[PDB]
């Protein structure tokens, strides 16, 4: 178990998934520094499409508490359609 | 375990999430006062944008009576096709 | 678990909410009058939008058989497709 | 447990609501004889709507194989989209 | 149980039924020939719609992993979109 | 006992829980390791469901895991969907 190989499932919940990245980031062998870095390149790099693209329009300065509460809709009835009815239209 | 920890899956009932919040909350290092403040604040904020689009429709004075019964629906079929409906009227 | 905190979720089937809500009122410190005037009462009001729209139109004399066979369809096929033809056609 | 509560689910398939039925039928107290017309009555009636459509529409003689397989698409991916396209013609 | 009554669930993948099929036939007391027998015939009939469809275009002569790999994109996204057209298209 | 051969990505698994059975498998066969990476090389890719079969048939050769898995791990989400959707009444 390497914090490497821990992603995000296309399903999975991103709460459930921050979770995951830090239960595993607890075990690996390293300094603190190093794992505060691996929490600002990995977390949101191997986090799935749906996340990722909300996560980017957040832009730098965004906490933890400030993405989880804009993952949190991923999935819902809400964002199946607000996607769904677009990709009508863009087509 | 924190109650600031406690939100709404994206997929999850209401009444489960007012369960853990609530299972979550009597455990608290905190003080009965407190944990009335922490209900009104903390309950409504972690709510997915589903359940929370609708609350906040109801507006203050509102119990857990009148918020659950409102958001039951939410994930069920009538809910979700209204949505996707709306969905395609105000893109077309 | 008390009486008035059993409602039916928004994807729980009609047949498996009645389970509970006998599986709790069994449970319950009252008189049997009492447990009568719940079923009445709570029974038809704590169960989602789809069931209890459907349960409003049989009216009252309806009986727990009549109720569930009302409601063994919604979350099928045919509800699904009935449900979202009427709302797309709305707007 | 008695053999008048067995109904199926709204989602559940035709396979496993039949096996629950004659499960249950084979400890209901009664003779064979009754066990052979609750079979004819009951099996069907106690069918969800969509598992009971297709029924109605071949009639009586119809063995249980030959009803089973007439049931086995309810739920898949090529009996939602036949349902969901009727739905739409029809408004 | 006995081999005649293994069918495909609605939703379930041809994958896993050909597990409890085979899984099913190596406990049904019969001869060899006649299990032969068993899974040309059964093994086909005994299949959901869907995946009946894919098999029947094919035709004989098909093993199992032509069958198995033409069936495990039934229930998937491009399958289910696929069919959801064809059907709109020819109706609405 | 289980062969190499005989793991396939079910019609609706995810590609990181496909990939780790694989391996899981792979790990076990009794076969020598300059066969386990030609293995690796033609099944992987080969025994693939179809909606994650088109995209690594994309990616062209000399793709490595940490580039296939990133590409696939967006299959099933609500974005793919909508856009595998959108094309098929599009097509038709």
């Amino acid at each position: 178990t390497s914090i490497l190989d821990i992603r995000q499932g296309p399903k999975e919940p991103f709460r459930d998934y921050v979770d995951r990245f830090y239960k595993t980031l607890r075990a690996e062998q390293a300094s603190q520094e190093v794992k505060n870095w691996m929490t600002e390149t990995l977390l949101v790099q191997n986090a799935n499409p749906d996340c990722k693209t909300i996560l980017k329009a957040l832009g730098p300065g965004a906490t933890l508490e400030e993405m989880m509460t804009a993952c949190q809709g991923v999935g819902g009835p809400g964002h199946k359609a607000r996607v769904l009815a677009e990709a009508m239209s863009q087509v």
